């Protein structure tokens, strides 16, 4: 009887134990969802299987969202064992390394800008569409972003480029596929810690900065994050669209550190 | 089973089955929550009464929130009935109605600038400063609030301005009651009967909103729960529209 | 020559040489407006009537904006020296010291948050208002505000809440009284004595705003006397960061 | 005398006395300026070389900002004339037409998106990382944006993302270059009628919806958006960075409409 009970939900970005899309998966199948996961590269599909099979589903799809085929391919698999999808969870996003460590400028280059966007903003509504066509009537569609898309945070550079791009294609999805009856939202998480965070000098400062500085005085959570991915997928928040929600401890509501 | 489950709630702010505050205390109780109610004076006891008997509830009480004696009494009896309180919903908004129709300016007066900051703004961070001392460490407060405090709204007026000092004390708030475990948040409404300009702007939002429909206080009531509840833990000063995505387009054009 | 040539501005929250209003003043004079300003008390006439003298002026008008018929007497009066107005600066702000010191729900009363929403929120729509009648089709409104309005600083607290409501009045009184042509913004300034958490913020801003330094009244001045001036004919509703770009950043990790 | 006197200001954009950088340019040359123009493509050689013989200048250097070659040959040639570069006006924004007509998804393609975000994102930032070595000590770069970065807007799409970008662009190249005295803001225009408007199917209609809602009941001129582009570029606003200021007869501060 949980609330996503019967869904049928795509998650993306499960790539171990400390990902934001583990948490979210973890909230889903608690409250009933059905799951099938992607994974890039054809070595790292006994990983996304064993994941999947601890959440119950045999359910998993290559897609390199840089790569048009493959993302014509995920969703015509997709359909030979699912008839609609209810659920999308795009949890991706990757810069080159030097467009996110020191200066803004010195990491810039064009193709550094043409990764950043074309994998962390672009691939959002390009796996929209891809989908469309086999969404249910009340599908939802959710996207990750990070508050560095509204505040030049010191090391996001590129990154902050590319997350505003995304907010904003969560504002025209919304508006496009809403005539679908099709919700399109955003969790702004905090921060988080993976391997992938591991090259990112700043990580333990930010991560004690929000620590001290947030409201609740704590860093967020995958369950935290999860749980609101789960309501932004549920009918719970059928009269959510469009927007970018904070799962952040608060923090993004304050001036902290003075 | 349900995500509020144990949780004791008190609502303010409703008045009618249409309220926002019945959408939402239809749904806290689904979700396995205790509710509890407040009413503002005798003429207000018995509809109030009757709806708390329909949410299985007796636990109704006076408080006009003009009044700090009110706002203190109603913890002090609430107290008697519940060791502590776990949410609290704040659905209390008025401006006299000159306040509310024509020009913003035409119509401005510091008598209906006091009330409406006084009834729609000064009593939320009130009534949680009141309840602080029965409040557990993980309580959660929602206020409601409306798209008229980030854009001018034709006719919203003085109530814009309230709004916005409202959405401003849900972080302040949130600040405060923080280190404690608590949570602050509101829902930025949608519209949700029979005035002709309300007919105006409910029309507009149907049209224009990227879902095209008005919400309701059953999807009010929902993201409501939700922010109540521990699921919400990660939450806390955020102003979370419920609209159907209409605060985020220029619509009409 | 300069770009305020002609127009005429009165001021109001002139304190000290060292007043934000001080900076927009010596901008203003320095572009070619005349000036008037406001008083609060017959203990300040002399300074405010020496500092209208060291700007060329001797318009100088007692106004207790708590007070409806100061506020008309203003406008009654200054009507019998200027036929029209072209500006008014609206730099007043106050909420009683315990409102805006320690924690916020500590410093939270009625009185003080109706007190702080009363001057510091209501007088500029209020003062609008009065001026009405003379303001000229072309006339410039513009107030001061202050980051809290937007997120939560330590001890900003109940002035917050005011904060907001004064940039809710702004968008409200664009619309109300765009059609006639006037103008209506805010400068959200930066810190500017004191205060040891002042000091505090003074560093962080120093530190971490991206042009590493603090702003001046004269930048806030400069700013002031473009948004007062045809220059700025395009610009209504609008909040305009003048604080070396602090709001935009996380700073301090 | 003017408020912008001994500035030597650079501008792109400036197609026709129609141009935003039109407006701008003629603000900051009777403030006192001395200018110089970007042209793209060797059949509008003459047409800029009138322009910049109308304020009173002969600085026109070719500039197709899709070329790294070009950005890096502009300043090259700049530098040969001015010793130091007080202020760079951005005007350029790009996407294929069907990606701005029509549904959003519609005129989606990962080359329209890559098309779009190169020329109206990238290319700020990119200017100023070329622009940099030059930049006097108080200097002041400025970018067009428009609402659709903020909100949704019916034909918009590709490029409201692409503004979106660029607006966190503003604020990373405030923080990236803030320390040596630069400043960085973008003035988010109202719609201005120019011969590339028409069409875009809508231009007329969203030009009578903002003159029946707009605050001040009129669209915005080129003279206003140019004095607003003026005052930015000079020690008026020294004060003010990383700011998207609002030029727009304050339309976008209500809900119209209603
Ligand atoms: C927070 C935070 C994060 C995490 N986050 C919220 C992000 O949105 C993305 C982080 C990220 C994106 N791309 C790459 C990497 C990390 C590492 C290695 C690589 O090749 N590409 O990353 C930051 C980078 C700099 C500053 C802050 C952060
Ligand atoms: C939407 C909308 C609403 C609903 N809403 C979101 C509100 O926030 C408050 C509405 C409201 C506040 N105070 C009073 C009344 C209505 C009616 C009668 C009375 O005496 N006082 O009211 C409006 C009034 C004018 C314009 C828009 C709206
Ligand atoms: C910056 C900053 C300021 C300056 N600022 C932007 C303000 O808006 C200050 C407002 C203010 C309001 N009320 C009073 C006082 C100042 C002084 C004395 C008094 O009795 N009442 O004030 C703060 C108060 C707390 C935290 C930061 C700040
Ligand atoms: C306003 C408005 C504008 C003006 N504006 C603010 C813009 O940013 C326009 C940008 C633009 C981008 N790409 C192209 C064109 C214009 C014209 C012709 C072409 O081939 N490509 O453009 C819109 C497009 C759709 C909806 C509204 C608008």
């Amino acid at each position: 009887m949980g609330f996503l009970d019967g869904k049928r939900i795509l998650l993306t970005g499960l790539l171990s134990n400390r990902s934001i899309a583990y948490g979210i998966a973890k909230a889903c199948k608690r409250e009933g969802a059905e799951l099938a996961f992607t994974y890039v590269g054809d070595r790292f599909k006994d990983r996304i299987t064993e994941f999947a099979a601890e959440f119950g589903s045999e359910l998993v799809f290559p897609c390199d969202v840089a790569d048009d085929a493959q993302i014509d391919a995920l969703f015509a698999s997709l359909k030979t064992h699912w008839d609609s999808l209810d659920g999308l969870v795009h949890s991706i996003g990757f810069a080159p390394r030097e467009a996110i460590a020191g200066d803004f400028l010195d990491g810039l280059t064009r193709e550094n800008f043409r990764i950043a966007h074309d994998i962390s903003a672009y691939s959002f509504p390009a796996l929209a569409k891809a989908a469309l066509p086999m969404l249910s009537d009340d599908a939802s569609l959710l996207t990750l972003s990070y508050l560095g898309a509204e505040r030049a945070i010191p090391n996001y550079n590129t990154m902050g480029l590319a997350k505003a791009a995304l907010e904003a294609s969560v504002r025209y999805l919304a508006v496009s596929l809403g005539a679908k009856g099709v919700r399109v939202n955003a969790i702004s998480a905090g921060p988080i810690k993976t391997l992938a965070a591991s090259g990112i000098k700043s990580f333990g400062k930010i991560l004690d900065f929000v620590e001290s500085n947030s409201p609740l005085k704590r860093n967020v959570t995958i369950e935290q994050v999860g749980n609101a991915g789960a309501f932004l997928l549920s009918d719970l928040a059928s009269g959510v669209t469009a927007e970018v929600m904070h799962v952040d401890s608060g923090f993004n509501a304050v001036v902290g550190g003075m």
